[PDB]
């Protein structure tokens, strides 16, 4: 074949190229809202079963931001509502609102939400390109726009872990955990053909290798973890993934928020799609780097040894083997297809 006959299956684990920025946080451009920059997420492949951990609360990120009155610990992350509404919002509900829009109104439930989340502009900069993230819930069929495009906060300066203040800064982190299974963490950038061109699935019976010499061999050095079972291998790669966040502290309250990803402060909106439409919130929000897709992004795990095999350079072909199934950052982490 002249070439690697592995290309066209392959071109999907090429993760540099096919999502182009973190995975665990992903934060990789920025966005201005007048005359300020604001770190913003930019991968172009879904992630699956990502979600957000909130420390000491039995509050999920899906829940709406603190508005009004409330206590920043008893919001999540999502969008309040709004006027009209906006958010959470079912698959069914998105397409009635965008049936007028030709470009828009048959886009796949995933790209749907993206775009759906990506529609509001902050009104205090009509030309801003500031674009909000999303999580769709595949369970539910719902889309979920998220006001908070943070990932992770720790360090005790920057939050506070203790359940009796109510109002300080919460930590958070992102995780792959049974309770996230059914989500999916959506840039602004989702690709509308992400069917194709991204990972989802885990590959039974395969593991990954580098095409030599009209070969399959082995990745030349992959590092091997203890590993029960596929889930805890996919939880493993996500936490070892191309990340966007700092690594240090910066010592001044406003650069690390920023440095972390903190937004803009909005609490009314126009959109991108006509017709032109003013948003608001119903209550306005508690008042309280790049990888570019590099990094451990890939594991081969092996269900006779319990070993995750976790590497950072993109594989060119498979190698049949009926203990390994292979797994990205990006997978879900339970789903699974013959290769």
């Amino acid at each position: 074949y002249m070439g690697n006959p592995w290309t066209e299956y392959m071109a999907k684990y090429d993760i540099e190229e096919v999502h182009g920025s973190g995975i665990r946080v992903d934060l990789g451009e920025d966005a201005e809202v007048a005359g300020t920059q604001y770190r913003l997420p930019s991968g172009k492949c879904p992630v699956f079963g990502k979600g957000i951990i909130i420390e000491n609360s039995k509050t999920t990120f899906l829940t709406p931001v603190a508005t009004g009155n409330q206590y920043l610990k008893d919001g999540g992350f999502a969008f309040p509502p709004t006027e009209p509404l906006m958010s959470p919002m079912t698959l069914d509900d998105m397409r009635l609102l965008y049936k007028d829009n030709e470009d828009v109104k048959n886009l796949d439930e995933l790209t749907l939400c993206s775009r759906h989340a990506g529609n509001m502009i902050p009104d205090n900069d009509k030309n801003s390109n500031y674009k909000y993230p999303a999580v769709y819930d595949d369970k539910d069929k719902k889309c979920h726009i998220l006001y908070i495009a943070a990932q992770e906060n720790n360090g005790p300066r920057y939050c506070n872990k203790d359940e009796s203040k109510r109002n300080s800064m919460f930590c958070f982190r992102p995780a792959k955990d049974i309770s996230f299974q059914n989500l999916v963490y959506l840039s602004k950038n989702v690709v509308h053909n992400w069917e194709k061109v991204c990972p989802r699935k885990n590959l039974q019976n395969a593991k990954f290798g580098l095409w030599v010499d009209g070969n399959c061999e082995d990745i030349p050095h992959v590092n091997e973890f203890s590993a029960n079972d596929l889930f805890e291998c996919n939880k493993l790669v996500f936490e070892l993934s191309a990340s966007d966040q700092p690594k240090q502290y910066e010592q001044h309250l406003t650069q690390q928020a920023k440095d972390i990803g903190a937004g803009p402060v909005a609490s009314c909106f126009t959109t991108r799609m006509s017709p032109p439409q003013q948003i608001c919130l119903n209550s306005v929000v508690n008042t309280a780097y790049k990888s570019h897709g590099k990094g451990y992004n890939w594991g081969n795990y092996n269900t006779e040894t319990q070993k995750c095999e976790i590497f950072n350079v993109k594989p060119t072909c498979l190698i049949n083997d009926k203990n390994y199934i292979a797994t990205t950052a990006l997978s879900h982490p339970i789903e699974v297809e013959a290769a």
